């Protein structure tokens, strides 16, 4: 009678999660497999390159929030993995340096469009803490495994058969996830954002999330020349230095579910335990000599910013849902922008720091620049209270 529509509801709420889940993990992927191959076909512009990919995707975003506010969620999605699938096979034969300057700013309007949707898709359908603490859990979940697994396992594949090939493939199965996401989902007005600046506590979430991904913006391009001028510096585990960074992550993200779920006190806190940990983490980072220590640091780093995007997301649709009128455009894009600030930052800017400073001297600026965020969270204290 009733439970006949109530299972159904639920297989169509966990096969909209695995299916966004893995549109997520291919677009993760997508982002950390190009960075070694265009170095390879060039004939700070590089860093233009990526910076443009990130600044596109600072612009569209405040462009984009009334769309996703205004309109429905399946739409936006479709146009980012369809944005997604138009710039991957644009990176299938992308030949000259426009090309994949054009690709690349394809694929930030794509993150625009699908990931900030995907990510309110998956905090819309639970309305309720232990089970939207869970979801988001396993969404940050498959993009950690994307960006913190797939780049070693892409680069393999590169290495004896050529980019013609999978990437077709991979594109090929994003359009496949794209078409069974149209087969299967089948298709109020809401809070402006230009108050939501104004708004303080949006404000405090995002400048920690732009602190928590700081270091991933000044490290990844960063720490492959460090390796060759200090360390050993063997290829296999020049390589796949973050492939091991990738199980801590896991157990972060276990850990603050169950830390929010028996606990509704303690996300705050466990969220400054994790810029703590990401500080710490920084500032480790000169002391390595050897290859392991260097590895466990970076694991550090993985599982501070673990708790830190597990316990700040959810209280983040969480505030939305006690101050503003329930829809999750505007917001999650607030939290895009606080990725793109930092990824837009990043690529120009640290070559010429260190170069110019030196990398113990930003690695503990880095470190002093967590650690000085720390005290902000300090007026978390009056959320569970409403
Ligand atoms: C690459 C990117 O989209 O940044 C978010 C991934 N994270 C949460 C692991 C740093």
């Amino acid at each position: 009678a009733e439970e006949e529509k109530r299972k159904a509801e639920e297989e169509k709420r966990k096969l909209v999660l695995v299916i966004v889940c893995v549109a997520l993990l291919l677009d993760n992927m997508l982002y950390m497999v190009i960075v070694p191959i265009v170095p390879d076909y060039i004939a700070v512009k590089i860093g233009v390159l990526f910076a443009s990919k990130a600044i596109l995707q600072l612009l569209v975003n405040p462009l984009s929030g009334p769309f996703i506010d205004r309109m429905s969620y399946d739409v936006p999605l479709l146009i980012g993995l369809g944005v997604m699938f138009a710039s991957t096979v644009l990176f299938a034969f992308a030949e000259d340096y426009a090309t994949l300057f054009a690709a690349r700013s394809l694929q930030g309007l794509g993150s625009a469009f699908a990931d900030t949707s995907g990510i309110a898709m998956i905090a819309d359908k639970y309305p309720e803490e232990p089970e939207r603490s869970r979801a988001l859990g396993v969404a940050l979940a498959f993009i950690s495994f994307g960006s913190l697994v797939a780049p070693p396992f892409g680069g393999i594949l590169y290495e004896f058969a050529g980019k013609r090939v999978p990437f077709l493939v991979l594109a090929a199965v994003s359009l496949f996830d794209a078409l069974l996401l149209l087969a299967v989902a089948k298709p109020p007005v809401g809070t402006p954002i230009h108050r939501l600046m104004l708004d303080p506590y949006i404000a405090v979430v995002a400048g920690a999330l732009t602190t928590c991904n700081i270091p991933l913006a000044f490290l990844e391009p960063t720490i492959a020349t460090w390796m060759k001028h200090t360390m050993a510096a063997s290829e296999w585990e020049m390589g796949m230095a973050w492939l091991p960074a990738f199980v801590p992550h896991v157990l972060g993200v276990y850990l603050t579910v169950r830390l929010a779920a028996r606990y509704p006190h303690l996300q705050w806190l466990y969220g400054a335990l994790g810029l703590a940990v990401i500080g710490a983490s920084s500032c480790i980072v000169p002391a390595c000599r050897s290859f392991a220590p260097l590895v466990v640091s970076l694991c550090g780093l993985c599982f501070g910013i673990a708790l830190v995007d597990t316990a700040l997301l959810p209280t983040l649709a969480f505030l939305v849902d006690v101050r503003h009128v329930s829809v999750y455009g505007s917001v999650y894009a607030i939290a895009d922008i606080s990725y793109s600030v930092a990824y837009a930052l990043g690529p120009i800017v640290a070559g010429h720091i260190v170069h110019s400073l030196g990398f113990e001297q930003l690695s503990l600026g880095m470190g002093l620049a967590n650690l000085l965020y720390a005290p902000v969270l300090l007026l978390l204290r009056n959320v569970g209270l409403l």
